[PDB]
């Protein structure tokens, strides 16, 4: 009957759908989140299309999304929180890594805060499982960085507060294909602005990702 979706992190009951490329996500407190997806389509269907993932449908509480994992051999997935955390501040300063695809191997853990040095070593274990092929990995950073540049761009124009929204970062193991888009807008809000500390998250991240593709 039921597969529960293996989550890198957050708390929300996530389910595969009953037919492929689809995954079930409850909304738990609020219908805020479908709301917001909405909003966007009307408001901003450019960025919608871009950057999230398709929303299909919804079933009582449940919305019908896009599985980002599915068309991937070997998915590796990072979830990094990108808007504003509820109270703390961003173990990274600027983001917080949530979890990552085989983080226990490494010792991660998503209280802790990190250094410059330890958030990019956290990046660097995500990426282990693409291989030694330092080509291969490049060009996934590279891909990366072309979105994230793009997004940062785009988030100039768009007023809202994105607030507890996450990049979904997934490469397959042969790095024959990867992408980042935005997620869960449980907690997004209107503003009348732009939302100036989540560009500040993802102009250091493409900074941060930037430095590993050219290190030698
Ligand atoms: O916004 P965060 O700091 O990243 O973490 C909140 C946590 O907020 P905080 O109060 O510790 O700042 C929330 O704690 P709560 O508001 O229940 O005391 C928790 O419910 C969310 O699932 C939790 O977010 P989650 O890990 O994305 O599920
Ligand atoms: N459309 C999606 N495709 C694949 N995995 C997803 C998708 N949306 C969410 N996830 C997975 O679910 C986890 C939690 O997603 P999120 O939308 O942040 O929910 P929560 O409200 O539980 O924090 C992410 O870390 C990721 O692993
Ligand atoms: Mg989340």
């Amino acid at each position: 009957s039921i597969r529960i979706f293996p989550r890198i992190a957050g708390r929300s009951y996530i389910i595969y759908g009953q037919t492929s490329g689809i995954i079930c996500k409850r909304m738990e407190k609020s219908d805020n989140e479908f709301v917001i997806y909405n909003y966007i389509s009307e408001h901003y269907d450019k960025f919608l299309k871009k950057y999230v993932p398709k929303l299909y449908g919804k079933n009582n509480d449940m919305l019908l999304l896009e599985d980002l994992t599915y068309n991937y051999n070997n998915p590796n997935v990072m979830d990094v929180k990108i808007g504003a955390r509820k109270r703390k501040s961003h173990t990274s300063g600027f983001f917080s890594i949530r979890g990552y695809t085989n983080s226990h191997d490494y010792k991660f853990d998503p209280d802790e805060y990190l250094t410059s040095e330890s958030t990019i070593n956290h990046i660097k274990n995500f990426m282990e499982a693409g291989g030694e092929n330092r080509d291969k990995t490049k060009q996934v950073l590279l891909k990366w960085i072309m979105k994230l540049s793009e997004l940062a761009n785009d988030l100039f124009e768009i007023n809202l507060k994105f607030d507890g929204v996450s990049l979904i970062f997934i490469y397959d193991d042969d790095c024959s294909k990867c992408d980042v888009n935005v997620v869960d807008f449980s907690r997004v809000k209107l503003i009348d602005t732009n939302d100036q500390m989540t560009i500040s998250a993802v102009t250091n991240l493409i900074k941060i990702l930037s430095e590993l593709a050219d290190n030698p």
